[PDB]
């Protein structure tokens, strides 16, 4: 509905801009 758990992560192809879910 609003929030959802994600096993994967995020990676912004930039100057070291990565995320972790």
């Amino acid at each position: 509905g609003s929030k959802k758990p994600v096993p994967i992560i995020y990676c912004n192809r930039r100057t070291g801009k990565c995320q972790r879910f």
